[PDB]
């Protein structure tokens, strides 16, 4: 951690200050746990406990500044996932510009072994287009699956 000095440490500060709520300079499963569950992981006790005793070093129990720099590292794979998804999000875009239309999507639906109509379709799209413009691109296709 030589390569990271104040330049470093001012960067990961802001990473560091978001979840640190409390703002004394640690991270629990109440903090952790607050900004996880905003992307979609919504982990459980035995989950946060894990990733913060895998973290933690000084030998305390939350992770600190320092620490924290280890996880920002690990978990930066951990999200990595984007991409197995992307795969899906081809799939349903027929055209392959971007944004998954009504129809382009409704034909997809009908291959699993269903028959589905404009209004079905509709009430679909209405969940993950965010705009409203009748479509469903990467971002939109993207919070819909981490979307409960
Ligand atoms: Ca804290
Ligand atoms: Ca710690
Ligand atoms: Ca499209
Ligand atoms: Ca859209």
């Amino acid at each position: 951690a030589d390569q990271l000095t104040e330049e470093q440490i001012a960067e990961f500060k802001e990473a560091f200050s978001l979840f640190d709520k409390d703002g004394d300079g640690t991270i629990t499963t109440k903090e952790l746990g607050t900004v996880m569950r905003s992307l979609g992981q919504n982990p459980t006790e035995a989950e946060l406990q894990d990733m913060i005793n895998e973290v933690d070093a000084d030998g305390n129990g939350t992770i600190d500044f320092p620490e924290f720099l280890t996880m920002m590292a690990r978990k930066m794979k951990d999200t990595d996932s984007e991409e197995e998804i992307r795969e899906a999000f081809r799939v349903f875009d027929k055209d392959g510009n971007g944004y998954i239309s009504a129809a382009e999507l409704r034909h997809v639906m009908t291959n699993l072994g269903e028959k589905l109509t404009d209004e079905e379709v509709d009430e679909m799209i209405r969940e993950a287009d965010i705009d409203g413009d009748g479509q469903v691109n990467y971002e939109e296709f993207v919070q819909m699956m981490t979307a409960k």
